[PDB]
């Protein structure tokens, strides 16, 4: 440990960690049990006998290497794995299944063994390499959970952006992030990010959005410059969306002035280019800016779908994305689209209506196990669940908390076996007396404040979209009752449900009183009521008079 | 392009004169009504002078002057030209006319721009600081500087102790000083300007980020910026803000001192204040900039929704209705619109179903519109009834009422809009914002829509907590036996099967019957089935 916040030398790191060879290209090492390591980033070739020096004097056996974990496919992280892997007898090779594919392609390995052997030194010789094809290598998948050892468990996540490929990794029990080159190469001298963006800036931005919302980290560790640690590591994510976000300005800015790619490109290189000299020649540099220059003019808002620049521009692109669409099967994976988007794992769409009084029927929707829609119907927990019932009283969103669940005891306790252990629900009353509700859950991450105050807002705008798309397309669970009543039909119910009787109405409607009253047999068929009563009141209730 | 910097014209109603550096604006209020915003540096007296005799033809014709802030480069021309504006009003915070009225701050601003005169130029006659035409205004003060010109002052300190800004809410316009920082004319980003303190530099970004999006963005250096560059200004100020104060802390982590960055920022940004600042305040100037943020920043080991939370800060702690509509008034005119109602209509009586409004239209309308009962035909509150969207005021949805638009029309309340929401209760009240000659611009409408839903969606919760007459509807109670009994007879039971299933008399259910009824005043049972399902009783 230490009092800096940057820690950049070979050596250890941290009670289970080390890093191998030059602090540029690192190689980290964690230490599974007493008998069993793992290994992350693929460094370059060029380091293949240092980084083998510094590992035999933590690891008596490598045949004790058991796992290789590799963020992407640059020639800048794999680069060791053909002249290494073949004395690691027992390693995986983890990566993602594009970086697999990758690796099956001849041209792709051609262009990174062109590249990572302009990197060797003055007369140097390569030791012996193994096949690209020939790596033990097992395909990950986006949220794995890799158990790796007792107190390591990893999970994958997708980042893509970087390049079409890039995943990060997650330990969880300590914070720690290994996020390779997704967040970009961190400014040893300015200390703040410079952007990566090689493949696609909607994806790379999306990627740093579903980061921000990690748990915040200890523990930050990119492919190049060490590890970070403190606040230096805990806001990362959101630094580098901002300084992402401020390149953007300047090369729109430049635009409107009238430059061109490349003269930013020699700009930014005269700038940056001199912290990477040593892993990478500089007109792969300066090509890499004419290159993330090209992404940004093209992906960027100008200065005049649902993204990024303002919660206006979400809002809009989510009118956008919902005005074509004629199948609810597809409002609802929009709905879904975006409850994903702001954090969560399932969601749910509630309508009660308020009738019939003693038992008024509650219909549901939504994305919960089915399992727990099994119970939830079998055992009619619908009745008096408290997060649909706060919306009869209140306007507010409804928190999941246990105190709000006092009342309601076994609905907690199943719904909380059922992974749904952290949720909200949002209430709105549509014009005709109907009860909507939205709600969102997932599994392990209570509800920060602030996050609370957002969500708030964009529930309310979906739930708000969403009733009216599916007023439009007339959904079953919605239509509770089609009666359409004639206009002197609603007419004659408007006065009967102030009181009026049948020779009262016929006086004041100027017909008689054997018209009103077969109107009145006429209405009740319609309602499937037995008197005039449940018709006044079903009306009264429906908002048809 | 992007950025307007050119002396002359800039909109119909705007004028620059003088240095893009050191602008001064002109705002033509009338045809016989002018103002200015700005006080610019001494050097340009008879520069700008000569401008200004381009676009006024008379100087009394200028009735008020509007100044930021104390610093030099912005009150350097009042001792020279207020002498021949003999009907101006110089407008300024309080904290600026406390620092006009001492000997010390006006030497050294008086110092600091004769630093700047040329060896050729002699000084036009001047008048003494204390004895300017200058009236304090107030953090929130609505200026009605002219018909089409309502401004509002708002405190942004930070930048100096004293600090304000102008928002014209018809326009979106904001005139913001230094506020935000100096406009990085080669890069397009802000150069933070602390030389106070930081907690309120930010705070003031805060609240500015509050405003309704901005189409025009003034600051005191540069001229006038449009599109997103003044959308997000703001928000980027804030951020470029939190990224020098990292680059200080790292710096400052690695061991550097003060002076180095300082230097480094002198380096790489003095050259753009050469012209209206010696190179060596500059450097000092950055160096206290990087004392303030070293001594304040965090050490280590969008604007919507700002909106809305300063909204709600401001809205819980009040107690009193008279407070709450209040509140709704600054936030419509801040918009850019004139008169506000809120309206409720209960369901009941059917056919003439109460409704009941409390606004800041002119009182003789009200007197119309009750008088005609407007609120049983009135199409912008009979859309609540079918629709929760937003109804923007338009002929065709007053087709139907004609005389009712025609009417409102006369009064001048001609465009408008209205938005719907349902209480918990069953109640259908409704929000409405109007003004006179504008009308509503496409992007701006959405943007209206959403806040008069959060507006109007806490204003219906907050009243009910204050529990307001307007909203309070017929008081009958019922227990859970009647209520009961009333939920099995309004299902279509008869006395008997109610009884059935409750296991007791039927003499004793229609005895309850005959309870029910009292209450409502009701001459049978389905009068009260039909109230109790609109009431939400049962
Ligand atoms: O969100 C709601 C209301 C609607 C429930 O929607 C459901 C319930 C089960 C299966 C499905 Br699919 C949707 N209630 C919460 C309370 C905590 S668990 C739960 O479902
Ligand atoms: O806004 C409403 C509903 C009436 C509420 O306004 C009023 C009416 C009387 C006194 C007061 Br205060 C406010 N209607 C529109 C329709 C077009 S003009 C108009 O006022
Ligand atoms: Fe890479
Ligand atoms: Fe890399
Ligand atoms: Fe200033
Ligand atoms: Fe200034």
């Amino acid at each position: 440990q230490g009092h800096m916040l940057r820690l950049s030398a070979p050596g250890q790191l941290d009670d289970d960690l080390c890093l191998l060879g030059d602090v540029q290209v690192p190689v980290f090492l964690l230490r599974l049990g007493e008998a069993s390591w793992a290994l992350v980033e693929g460094g370059i070739s060029r380091d293949a006998e240092l980084v083998w020096a510094d590992l035999c004097r933590w690891v008596a056996d490598p045949s004790q290497v058991h796992y290789w974990l590799i963020t992407h496919k640059h020639y800048d992280h794999c680069g060791l794995l053909p002249y290494l892997c073949p004395r690691l007898p027992n390693v995986q090779v983890l990566a993602s299944e594009r970086t697999c594919q990758a690796w099956k392609s001849e041209s792709a390995v051609r262009v990174v063994e062109r590249l990572n052997r302009q990197l060797l030194r003055a007369e140097q010789r390569l030791p012996e390499a193994c096949a690209w094809d020939a790596l033990p290598v097992r395909a990950v998948a986006d949220g794995e959970w890799l158990e790796l050892g007792p107190r390591h468990r990893l999970q994958v996540i997708e980042a893509h952006g970087h390049s079409d490929d890039h995943v990060v990794f997650y330990d969880v029990r300590r914070r720690r992030l290994f996020c390779g080159d997704a967040l970009g190469e961190f400014d040893e001298a300015e200390g703040v990010w410079r952007p990566l963006v090689f493949d696609d800036m909607e994806a790379y931005l999306e990627s740093l959005e579903r980061l921000q919302r990690l748990p915040t980290l200890l523990q930050l560790i990119p492919g190049h410059g060490g590890l970070l640690r403190g606040r230096l590591a805990a806001d990362g994510a959101e630094s580098a969306y901002t300084e992402c976000l401020r390149l953007c300005r300047r090369l729109l800015w430049r635009q409107s002035m009238g430059e061109s790619l490349d003269e930013l490109s020699e700009e930014l290189h005269r700038a940056w280019g001199g912290q990477s000299v040593d892993f990478l020649p500089g007109e792969l540099h300066l090509g890499s800016m004419r290159r993330m220059l090209e992404i940004l003019s093209r992906q960027a808002l100008p200065l005049d779908m649902r993204n990024d620049g303002g919660f206006l521009l979400w809002w809009d692109g989510l009118r956008s994305e919902m005005q074509p669409i004629h199948d609810s099967q597809g409002v609802f994976a929009v709905l879904e689209k975006e409850v994903r988007r702001l954090g969560f794992d399932y969601y749910a769409y509630g309508v009660r209506h308020t009738i019939p009084f003693t038992r008024p029927k509650t219909e549901v929707h939504g994305t919960y196990p089915k399992a727990w829609l099994e119970r939830y119907q079998m055992q009619n927990y619908g009745a008096v669940d408290p997060a649909i019932l706060n919306g009869l009283r209140s306007s507010e969103m409804v928190v999941w908390s246990d105190s709000l669940f006092d009342q309601s005891r076994m609905l907690w306790n199943e719904a909380r076996d059922w992974g749904l252990c952290v949720g909200a629900t949002l209430p709105i009353r549509a014009p005709n007396n109907l009860l909507s509700v939205l709600s969102v859950a997932r599994d392990q991450q209570n509800i920060s404040s602030f996050e609370r105050e957002e969500i708030r807002l964009r529930l309310r705008c979906m739930i708000e979209l969403l009733t009216q798309k599916l007023t439009d397309l007339e959904h079953p669970m919605l239509m509770s009752n089609p009666v359409c009543l004639s206009h002197r039909e609603r007419e004659i119910l408007q006065w009967t449900a102030d009181g009026k009787s049948s020779g009262e109405i016929a006086i004041i409607l100027s017909i008689s009183e054997s018209t009103v009253n077969f109107h009145h047999k006429n209405i009740q068929k319609k309602f499937d009521a037995p008197n005039k009563t449940l018709a006044a009141a079903y009306a009264a209730a429906l908002g048809l008079i």
